[PDB]
């Protein structure tokens, strides 16, 4: 390392995209960097694993080239994608299910984002600068995305579509999430329902993300220390003592890149701004479910919609991966695991029931990245007034602790791309920092 008395340059605490990608980042820079690790494995909120004979991702899965970080670096080292799914659309309105061609529930849907998205341009005409427009963001930013859709003049059936979208959009009630962070994800799509489709649920990386994140890896020169949670941060005038639960390490600069919802886990000394203390407290809207479903039947490529709060089903989205000879892969979403135990293959086929009657299932299983104390929730979107009240002094580095995440990143907040946008500039600014 450059200084006496510090055992690194540099310590990054989390292993996920955010968190390799500001150690690449350091250690390419030519810092001695360590990166600490809680889980067993680097990726935190992506992990590639085994569904009886499919990979699938039990986290973060789709990517596209309207995100200009994670797209950079897929091409940076020649990954490729493929395509997830639509031919029918089911949905439930006043807890009744209707279904037909996929154009024809689209026109009754994109009727309402018509309506629900024509603010967006207003706000964030710059998506990647949040504040460009703060006065007219701040107008608005107490509005749930509940709040909003009360305000429209839109049949019911629209209603209850757009329920089910903004549901599955923060992961939660609709009540929960901020109207605002419903407009970003528009507005970073160009304001293009076809393209919000193709950006949020269609392109993945064909060898997983876990190929992607290991390049990044493999490009940097840092090192890992895995299994180690990290219980306290000590801060003086000279140095950071990162305290683990196996072993004591000291840096010149560390880098907090740990999921806002589980910065309480960590002990600060000196303690952190409000900032921290209150998104910490709050934790964003992302706390439900997602699975993957295995019918006998072939179903064909259908989508779901059903509002967060209905009679028929728990799902608000439920929609083909890929048709097989074992039968269908779905993909399941809930705004609330209280709701349904995605692991338990008979609630999962009651659950189905009235969106495809009939069908069998032989698997079910979801990841729990709400009671993982290495997450404590789904990805990031922001709750109502937290993106005007709190988000430039969350991303503010406190002395020598910066902070990184696509839990605070300017663009696609909540997705891949936002953690590797996010770490790599705060990995550039503790290199500039450190001159
Ligand atoms: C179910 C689900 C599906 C998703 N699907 C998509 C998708 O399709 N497309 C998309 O773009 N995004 C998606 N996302 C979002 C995306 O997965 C995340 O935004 C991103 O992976 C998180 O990047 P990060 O590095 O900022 O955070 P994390 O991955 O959470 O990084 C935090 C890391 O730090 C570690 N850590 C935490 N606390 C400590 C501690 N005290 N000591 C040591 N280590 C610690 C954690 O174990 C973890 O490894 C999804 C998220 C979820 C939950």
């Amino acid at each position: 390392p450059s200084r006496a008395g510090v055992g690194y340059d540099v310590i990054v605490i989390g292993g996920g995209f955010a968190g390799v990608t500001a150690a690449r980042e350091a250690s390419r820079s030519g810092l001695k960097t360590l990166i600490l690790e809680g889980r067993s494995r680097l990726g935190g909120r992506t992990f590639t694993s085994k569904l009886q004979n499919q990979k699938v991702e039990l986290g973060g899965t789709w990517v596209h080239w309207t995100q200009p970080n994670v797209w950079t670096e897929i091409m940076h080292y020649g990954l490729e994608v493929e395509e997830t799914v639509p031919e029918t659309v089911i949905w439930v309105t006043e807890d009744n299910v209707k279904r037909a061609p996929a154009a024809e529930a689209f026109e009754i849907f994109g009727s309402a984002c018509n309506e629900y998205y024509k603010e967006a341009r207003n706000i964030y005409p710059r998506p990647f600068e949040p504040f460009f427009e703060r006065k007219k963001l701040q107008h608005v930013d107490g509005l749930s995305a509940a709040d909003y859709l009360e305000k429209l003049p839109l049949t019911r059936e629209q209603k209850d579509m757009m329920d089910s979208w903004l549901s599955g959009n923060g992961h939660n009630y609709p009540e929960t999430i901020a109207y605002s962070e419903i407009m970003r994800w528009f507005a970073l799509s160009n304001f293009n329902m076809p393209t919000m489709f193709d950006s949020i649920a269609r392109y993945k990386i064909k060898t997983g993300t876990h190929s992607l994140l290991e390049a990044i890896m493999a490009d940097g020169n840092s090192e890992v220390k895995l299994s180690t949670p990290v219980t306290k941060v000590n801060q003086d005038k000279d140095k950071v003592t990162v305290t683990t639960e196996d072993g004591v390490f000291t840096a010149s600069a560390v880098i907090v890149a740990v999921p806002i919802n589980t910065l309480h886990d960590i002990e600060y000394s000196p303690k952190l701004s409000a900032a921290k203390v209150d998104m910490g407290s709050q934790r964003h809207a992302g706390a439900g479910v997602k699975g993957y479903i295995r019918v006998a039947q072939n179903v064909g490529n259908v989508m779901t919609y059903a509002p967060a709060r209905n009679k028929l089903t728990p799902f608000t989205s439920v929609f083909t991966d890929h048709v097989d000879e074992a039968g269908t892969l779905l993909i399941a979403f809930s705004a609330d695991p209280k709701l349904i135990d995605i692991n338990d293959i008979k609630a999962v086929e009651k659950a189905l029931q009235p969106l495809l009657p009939g069908v069998e299932v032989t698997a079910s299983y979801g990841y729990d990245w709400n009671l993982d104390p290495f997450s404590k929730g789904t990805w990031c979107t922001y709750r109502p007034n937290q993106t005007t009240r709190y988000l430039t002094e969350l991303q503010k580095r406190e002395g020598r602790l910066f902070f990184a995440g696509s839990d605070m990143a300017n663009g696609w907040r909540g997705f891949i791309d936002g953690a590797i946008e996010n770490g790599r500039e705060v990995g550039h600014q503790v290199a500039t920092y450190l001159k």
